[PDB]
């Protein structure tokens, strides 16, 4: 289960997180909460959202990014829970 | 919770609802910066709300007396949602 956890954790938090996610029957979403900028430097707000739960919002100057950087922290809150 | 806990907050006072169900915990209800940008006469703020290791939604507005009014709005929503 934490295993499961730190395993994509840095090549890729989003499917670790979307795995979670799939393991007790819920959803992982990934909120865009803004866009800002202009198309030489945008920038993007993430946060996700997985089984009705929030995680800390992230910063990221695309939409590829941002995902992976919000899976990142949600990922890292769920295993400090566990 | 039980329906109707914490509704009295909503659109009347949501900051103070917010640290009213922090202290029930025993945290500080916390209002985070996420993100800034625009010009600095037209300013955009990104906040939301943090209650010991729970995370909220986070929220946009213009200044930041509205952006923790509304990230206080919408983690009281959240909560809302646990009543039954």
């Amino acid at each position: 289960a934490i295993g499961e956890l730190v395993r994509y954790l840095n090549t890729n938090p989003v499917g670790g997180l979307l795995e979670y996610a799939r393991s007790h029957g819920f959803a992982a979403e990934f909120k865009l909460v803004d866009q800002s900028g202009p198309p030489h430097e945008p920038k993007f707000v993430y946060q996700a959202k997985v089984g009705g739960r929030w995680f800390p919002a992230v910063c990221a100057h695309s939409k590829k990014q941002g995902k992976q950087e919000a899976a990142d922290a949600a990922l890292r809150v769920l295993i400090g829970e566990n």
